[PDB]
């Protein structure tokens, strides 16, 4: 059977020899979002309905994190200046409970700084996350310390890999933790050299888009992964757009056009390489439309 009929463990199918960059994995952007239920606020703010655990148990295994410093020990989980209702330590207790369930599987757990922080804060951001959940010994073994730039299924599995987007980090392992961190271009589709030049980083992100142009440019990276077999080149290519337009138009509302047109894409490409995609709403169904999520598990190849 389809790999997507077992999305609770569709990691646990693959061969673990192969490295993170050439799985094919659904991402959800703003992970933490489904907290969310003001409907005003819920047109732009929220991305996601399931929470953390409901997300992993449909086969998401990249997060999404956006965080804002609110104490000197504490990460809070932000859209913007959207306080989200929770604290990072909820999201890492999450993981490490799915993780010990399904040992097997691994999550990359993006983290960013979203929003200034509160104004008792006296560290940075990196340091505050280093220190207080990193190097915590309250979540010891949780995270990959490997050395490795390119960790394979293998190495990363029954952990989270971090995936930097704070800047320069002095957190040794993940992708992009050195003290150049990642060079991320707003609102575009860049490519960038990451951990000491070991990994080409190919980034969709025109989170600005109207309608066409978003699709366009996610088909656009979607169809250069699909020629790529390179294990060294690794490619985040976010659905996930900006609310706005001809009413006010929800970011719910055009997830329900993009996730079915690019699902719909994918499936047709069979097994294509499809790089890491990153959804708004994963796990949302539509009777009549296929499943971004489901499509993107499917893809990968099992050749073992």
């Amino acid at each position: 059977d389809s790999l997507s009929k077992s999305p609770e463990n569709w990691m646990s199918k693959l061969d673990d020899g192969k490295h993170l960059t050439e799985i094919n994995i659904p991402g959800s952007h703003d992970s933490g979002s489904f907290t969310l239920k003001d409907p005003v606020k819920s047109v732009w703010a929220k991305t996601q309905d399931k929470d953390y655990l409901t997300q992993m148990k449909s086969g998401v295994r990249f997060f999404d994190i956006r965080g804002r410093a609110s104490a000197d020990n504490m990460i809070s989980v932000h859209h913007g200046m959207v306080y989200l209702h929770h604290e990072l330590g909820k999201f890492l207790d999450d993981a490490k409970y799915y993780l010990s369930a399904y040992p097997n599987e691994t999550i990359v757990m993006s983290m960013k700084k979203d929003y200034d922080s509160d104004s008792k804060v006296t560290k940075t951001f990196e340091e505050i996350f280093r220190e207080y959940y990193y190097n915590n010994p309250q979540y010891q073994n949780l995270f990959y310390t490997g050395s490795n730039a390119n960790p394979t299924l293998k190495e990363t599995k029954g952990k989270i890999v971090l995936f930097n987007r704070m800047g320069g980090t002095y957190i040794k392992s993940g992708y992009g933790a050195d003290t150049s961190g990642i060079q991320w271009a707003d609102n575009a589709t860049f490519e960038t050299k990451i951990n000491n030049g070991s990994l080409n980083l190919k980034v969709q992100d025109e989170y600005k888009d109207y309608y066409d142009k978003k699709v366009e440019a996610v088909k656009n990276l979607l169809a250069k992964a699909k020629t790529d077999s390179n294990k060294d080149n690794v490619y985040v290519n976010f659905l996930s757009v900006a609310s706005g337009g001809s009413a006010f138009n929800s970011t719910y509302y055009y997830a329900s056009y993009i996730n079915p047109e690019i699902a719909k894409t994918i499936k047709a490409n069979g097994k294509a390489r499809t790089g890491w995609l990153i959804v708004d709403y994963a796990g949302y169904t539509w009777p009549g439309y296929d499943d971004i999520v489901s499509e993107i598990i499917d893809s990968n190849k099992l050749e073992h």
